[PDB]
């Protein structure tokens, strides 16, 4: 899909067998998902953004379906205002910026 | 051009007669430039991201050239670790996400 940026690039994703809305964020190194139960072990981690640093749970090798496209990587779960798909998963689905 | 997301999508922009490196951010509603003495009237405002909110100065109709592409719009100036080109300006240069 070719997505324009007139509106926030929000798409539906499936993670942990559940559907969620997520922002395709090219300015994000990592993928940060709102607090939820994800099967598997997790390690505590700190990531920074605008405003500062927050504490997140780091889940590795998690399968995530982005608009029907598969990706398996690291997902950080924490207190985020919106579900964010970062470059770590965007590169897996072959996402590019064009202009 | 086509920009892959293997590394952060950093490009050269021209603002206030200066050349800066900025991040193409589809997850940003606004454009945020690192602290600089831009002339003109401004309006105080608060923008939020991952770790919280930061106070910034809102400058309207600021000319900003992005990778040789001309644009003009609202620019926020404040304590940011990196220059962020948001959707407000990305749409003007015809930028899209493709996968
Ligand atoms: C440092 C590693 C890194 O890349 N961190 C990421 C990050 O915050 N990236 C921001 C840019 C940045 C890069 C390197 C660095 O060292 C510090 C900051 C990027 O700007 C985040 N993109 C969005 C995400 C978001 C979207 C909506 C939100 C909150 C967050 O609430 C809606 C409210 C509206 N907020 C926004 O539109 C902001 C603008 C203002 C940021 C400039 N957007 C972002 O922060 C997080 C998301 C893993």
């Amino acid at each position: 899909p070719q997505i324009t940026l007139w509106k926030r690039p929000l798409v539906t994703i499936r993670i942990g067998g559940q559907l969620k809305e997520a922002l395709l964020d090219t300015g994000a190194d990592d993928t940060v998902i709102e607090e939820m139960n994800l099967p598997g072990k997790w390690k505590p981690k700190m990531i920074g953004g605008i405003g500062g640093f927050i504490k997140v749970r780091q889940y590795d090798q998690i399968p995530v379906e982005i608009a029907g496209h598969k990706a398996i990587g690291t997902v950080l779960v924490g207190p985020t205002p919106v579900n964010i798909i970062g470059r770590n998963l965007l590169t897996q689905i072959g996402a590019t910026l064009n202009f």
